This record gives structure tokens, sequence and C-alpha cells, in this order.
């Protein structure tokens, strides 16, 4: 009675497509740092996700936005990605210092 036919087949397609924008940029994300970021470093990234999951989110950020202005040299060796998640952690702990 309250809703159409029509205007309930819209808001299970809204809904639906939401759930493919989710997945598209979940996979464009995923590609993104199989493009810029090596293998080794990838592991190291998800194996930190666990623990520090926002620690990891925090560098996967960086790393897209610096690679795709051309502020870093992709592919980007493990070793920067240690040094990175060690920054951020740093600079975590200098936040929470309340300084």
């Amino acid at each position: 009675v309250p809703i159409s036919e029509e205007q309930a087949q819209q808001m299970v397609a809204k809904q639906q497509a939401q759930q493919e924008r989710m997945e598209a940029l979940e996979e464009q994300k995923e590609n993104m740092l199989r493009a810029f970021v090596s293998a080794e470093g990838r592991e190291r990234l998800k194996r930190i996700a666990q623990v520090k999951a926002g620690r990891s989110q925090a560098v996967e950020m960086h790393i897209i936005q610096a690679v795709q202005r051309g502020k870093m040299q992709p592919p980007v060796s493990d070793d920067t990605v240690r040094e990175l998640l060690g920054q951020m952690a740093n600079q975590e702990a200098e936040s929470r210092s309340h300084i």
C-alpha cells in the first residue's frame, strides 16, 4: 500500500548498486597496491594489519596518494614499507603523548 512496486524495485537496485560500488573500490585499492608496492612489502602490510589495522592502513593511504602524484617511485620496496610503518607507529605514540 504505502510504496509502489516500481519504488521498491528502485531501493533493491540503489542498495545493490552500493554493494557493487563497495566491491569495485575494494578491488581498485587491491590493484593500486599490487602495482605500487612489492610482494614482500604487501605481505608485511597485511601481516601488521592483523595487530594494528589502522597503522598498515595509514601507510596504504600514504603510498597511494604519494605514487598517484609522482612523489614516490613505484614499486615501493619492503624496506620503505618497514620504514613507513615505524614512522606512523612513532607518530601514533607522539599524538598519544598529548604533544
